[PDB]
């Protein structure tokens, strides 16, 4: 299509229905979902957001990501850090774990940021939008499966607090992604980059399951 964000969403519907399909979020979505697995996607979202964000802020001036920086409306990892201090307990840092799989996804974030800047804005894509597109029902289904305490912590992540509204809010950061400039061939890389950061999250939670079903 014309605009990139509508490029964006058409070339990965095929990926992001291979992701729904995955064994391990097919059962998150059946309400089957345990602590023990929960806890391990929260561990992996603390590692994927300190490494996209330790990035970001390396390139949050370049004309190829600029546009698209919102730290305060979308940073997640003082979210996560809430979150996993609840989950893990006071030591979390200490007894997190990190995975073969989170690492494969941890370094293409890295690699990205540090030599092909020009296609971090499909990894903040991906991430972002997609946690701002269906993370209303994340939420939902999680707090009901997990029958957590009334202890208010947790769940932070799922909740961005500096965006008022979260369709306002896609409207815009679509209309920053559209005004990149970028030549066919890099337009072309970005792509292709989102797809391969839906296959990335595909792998996790092939590992994901293989872990939690021993
Ligand atoms: C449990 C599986 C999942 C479900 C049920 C789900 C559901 C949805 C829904 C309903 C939309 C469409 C929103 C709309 O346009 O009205 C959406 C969009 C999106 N999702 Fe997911 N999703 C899932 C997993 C993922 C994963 C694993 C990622 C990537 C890490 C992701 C990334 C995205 C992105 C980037 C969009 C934005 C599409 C756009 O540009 O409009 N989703 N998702």
């Amino acid at each position: 299509p014309q605009d990139l964000s509508e490029a964006l969403k058409e070339a990965t519907k095929e990926v992001h229905t291979q992701a729904e399909n995955a064994e391990f979020m097919r059962n998150f979505q059946k309400g089957q979902v345990t602590r023990d697995g929960f806890k391990l996607v929260m561990a992996s979202l603390y590692h994927i957001y300190v490494a996209l964000e330790e990035e970001i802020e390396r390139n949050k001036e370049s004309p190829v990501f600029a546009p698209v920086y919102f730290p305060e409306e979308l940073h997640r990892k003082a979210a996560l850090e809430q979150d996993l201090a609840f989950w893990y307990g006071p030591r979390w840092q200490e007894v997190i774990p990190y995975t073969p799989a989170m690492q494969r996804y941890v370094k293409r974030l890295h690699e990205v940021g540090r030599t092909e800047p020009e296609l971090l804005v499909a990894h903040a894509y991906t991430r972002y939008l997609g946690a701002l597109s269906g993370g209303q029902v994340l939420k939902k289904i999680a707090q009901k499966a997990l029958d957590l305490p009334s202890s208010g912590e947790g769940l932070a992540f799922f909740t961005f607090p500096n965006i008022a509204s979260a369709t306002k809010f896609k409207q815009l950061y679509r209309s920053r992604m559209n005004s990149l400039e970028m030549t066919p061939a890099v337009r072309q890389r970005v792509i292709e980059e989102a797809k391969t950061a839906f296959l990335l999250n595909i792998q996790l939670f092939e590992e994901l399951q293989e872990l939690l079903t021993h």
